RNA sequence: CUUGUUGUAUAUAUUCUUUUAUAGGUAUUAAACAACGGAGAUGAGGUGCGCGU
DNA sequence: TGTCTATTTAGGA
DNA sequence: ACGCGCACCTCATCTCCTAAATAGACA
């Protein structure tokens, strides 16, 4: 279908971050006013008004005045059972008439049709399409029982219905034959639905009537669709525009319609569409109308859509295997058993335990593990208990989390010197991967001391707590996000959180290939353990009451007092030898940070985006993804 | 225009950074592999801090 | 006026 | 754990990537 490229303007272009500021302050104005008005006019009187005012006989009018539209709320223009053109042009039209998003023309002088109507209301009307046809007014899924409430009924009613759309009776029953027809169907599950389709008769005035007012009630919480202060990002729609290779070069010059006159705009080449490539004859034939601009790190990009499918290449089945996700001791575990069988893969704990070096520092339950994996085809020696020895510097296992990485760039230098390409990216991401989520677990916990130490500084004083209106301004006027501190740190962060994506997709690759050129057809991967942060100082004075108790005799859940017995809290003590507050020692300190060093590469090495990574890489690989 | 973005050097120098220290910044040298459907919005989860239980 | 750019309208029955 | 705020991050879901005809601008 689709595709994307992106391309880099060489040169000076008139398209600055001031031409994008303007453009998304009329995106916000339209959206503000739209959401306004989702319900205080109707379709009907929008049609009325652009029928009186300018007379003309289109179809634009004649489907906003007749009985199905005439009198229903303005935000069914977004659903769709109504044509997409007619809600366009209609609300376009209704808008322009009255100048009700304030457009006073934009700086280039660029067409209006191309960055007003084609442009950011195209935009603000897509984006409130899917707020609509994805709203789920508030509901659930339930077995339906005999001996079941009348609110039972109806929620498995309404909650198929808006699964599917249907409305008319006929549509119950087309949902009906559509799993029957198919073979084996579930003969229980299609009666749960014929039972309500038998209810949608009855009352269907309360069943139409109660979803619409809910749906009304999920549109005046809405505060509408909002494009950040963060975008950097406009689309014009042009129908007539040309895209032309330069002469005694590689790159294009793009020829955009602007103050009536064609400006060029001068592209670098892509090595992505280049010179006598199939895929450039695509894009210079295909080419689609919308055209993208956005400023990443102070440069322009222009992005470019066209169509383009390649021809899928099978090969005879062979192999099916399963891929597991694991956060232990390695990523990646596959069900084969390692024979040397595989080319190009490197076994790398089967490479650990070679060296005297590293298994005299490990006990008899380790080394059994170890060997355990060792038979196992894995990938990513990512071993978090002795990664977090290069945080904590007293932990037992600071000196084999030094063996580990000192025989492991060993390891990457060999690989490099015999000119092993593959399996040397491999190793070298699997080392930075290590390193940079160390790198990104400090500039994290940096973020969280830098933010308490400013909002302990700062000093919010809140009269009530109960609503915004009644806190301290400050808590919006002047953010922690908003300091110059923030910003540095979160630029950091997202570089290593770029090293990290880059990393994890070399490894996923390494994989991928491996599989892909061993025969292998399918790799089907097959679809967690938080550990526990001790309870905060606050917590555990405001929440489990160690404030004023007894510190001979505590009474609080046994959590706390195993918590308690292990040296995790120092209690500081009254004049009754009571607790009037708390601290973390050294032990309890670093416990912390080992359950949020655990914790935070769940959340941070996108786990839940490897089978996308892998899906991706099917789409143009000898091997399938089957979802298990 | 040996041309776009991103990853991959435990390279040379540094009176740089503990807010990327087995890594980065500032300047160089050195590449060859690889991935590349984007933009926008909404919703749901999780998380940190602060103020109250 | 001729040519090139911008604006309009698109239905479901 | 709960509430109110301010943020941050990863996921899922959806829309959209047209085209002919007419009107207008200006030499
Ligand atoms: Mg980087
Ligand atoms: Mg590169
Ligand atoms: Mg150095």
């Amino acid at each position: 279908m689709k595709k994307s490229i992106k391309f880099k303007v060489k040169g000076n272009c008139p398209i600055t971050k001031d031409v994008i500021n303007e453009y998304k302050e009329y995106y916000n104005k339209c959206s503000d006013w739209i959401k306004n008005n989702l319900t205080s006019i109707t379709i009907g009187e929008m049609a009325k008004f652009l029928q009186e005012t300018l007379g003309k006989d289109v179809a634009y009018i004649s489907m906003g005045l007749s009985d199905e539209w005439k009198d229903k709320p303005l935000y069914h223009l977004f659903t769709k059972k109504y044509h997409t053109n007619n809600a366009d042009n209609l609300l376009y039209y209704y808008i322009k008439e009255k100048n009700l998003d304030g457009y006073k023309g934009n700086t280039l002088n660029i067409g209006n049709t191309f960055f007003r109507q084609f442009g950011y209301f195209k935009l603000v009307v897509s984006n409130y399409r899917t707020k609509i046809r994805t709203l789920n007014c508030e509901i659930k899924r339930k077995k339906i029982d005999a001996d079941s409430t009348s609110e039972d009924i109806e929620m498995q009613t309404m909650y198929e219905i808006i699964k599917h759309n249907l409305n008319k009776k006929t549509d119950w029953d087309e949902f009906i034959s559509y799993i029957e027809n198919v073979e084996n169907p579930n003969i229980d599950n299609i009666n749960r639905y014929k039972l309500l389709r038998k209810c949608f008769c009855e009352n269907e005035n309360m069943i139409k009537n109660k979803l619409e007012l809910l749906s009304i009630e999920q549109l005046k919480n809405f505060g509408g669709c909002i494009m950040k202060q963060h975008i950097n990002s406009m689309t014009l729609i042009i129908q007539h525009f040309k895209i032309e290779e330069k002469e005694n070069s590689l790159g294009f010059i793009l020829n955009l319609p602007l103050n009536k006159k064609q400006y060029q705009i001068e592209l670098w080449g892509n090595r992505q569409v280049n010179k006598g490539t199939k895929e450039r004859d695509a894009f210079l034939n295909t080419y689609g109308e919308n055209i993208v601009f956005i400023i990443n790190n102070d440069e322009l990009y222009v992005v470019f859509s066209y169509e383009y499918e390649l021809e899928k290449e099978e090969a005879n089945f062979v192999k099916t295997v399963g891929l597991d996700v694991n956060f232990k001791h390695a990523f990646f575990v596959t069900s084969e058993k390692d024979n040397c069988h595989l080319d190009g893969y490197i076994n790398l704990y089967k490479y650990l335990l070679e060296h005297d070096e590293f298994t005299n520092l490990l006990t008899n339950d380790e080394k059994k593990d170890y060997e355990e994996l060792s038979k196992v085809v894995t990938f990513c020696p990512f071993e978090n208990q002795l990664l977090f020895a290069r945080y904590n510097k007293m932990s037992k296992f600071c000196k084999k989390e030094q063996v580990l990485s000192k025989l492991l760039y060993a390891l990457q230098k060999q690989l490099k010197d015999e000119n092993r390409t593959k399996e040397y990216i491999y190793v070298s991401c699997v080392n930075k991967l290590r390193a940079k989520y160390v790198s990104y677990f400090i500039l994290k916990e940096k973020y969280y001391e830098k933010q308490k130490e400013y909002d302990i500084e700062m000093g919010f004083v809140d009269d009530s707590t109960e609503s915004k209106e009644s806190m301290d301004k400050r808590r919006t006027e002047f953010p922690f996000r908003n300091t110059p501190v923030a910003n540095e740190l979160l630029s950091k962060l997202n570089n290593v959180q770029q090293d990290i994506n880059g990393c994890l997709k070399n490894i996923i690759n390494y994989i991928y290939k491996i599989f892909e050129q061993n025969g292998y057809k399918i790799v089907a991967l097959e679809n967690f353990e938080k550990k526990q942060v001790l309870p905060t100082i606050k917590s555990l004075l405001k929440y489990h009451k160690l404030e004023n108790q007894n510190v001979n005799d505590i009474k609080a859940s046994d959590k706390v007092k195993e918590y308690i017995e292990n040296g995790y809290y120092e209690l500081i003590t009254n004049e009754n030898n009571e607790i009037v507050d708390a601290k973390y020692t050294e032990k309890g300190a670093m416990k912390v940070k080992n359950a949020n060093f655990f914790n935070l590469m769940m959340k941070s090495l996108h786990f839940a985006s490897v089978k996308d990574e892998f899906v991706l890489l099917s789409n143009n690989g000898k091997t399938q993804i089957a979802l298990v």
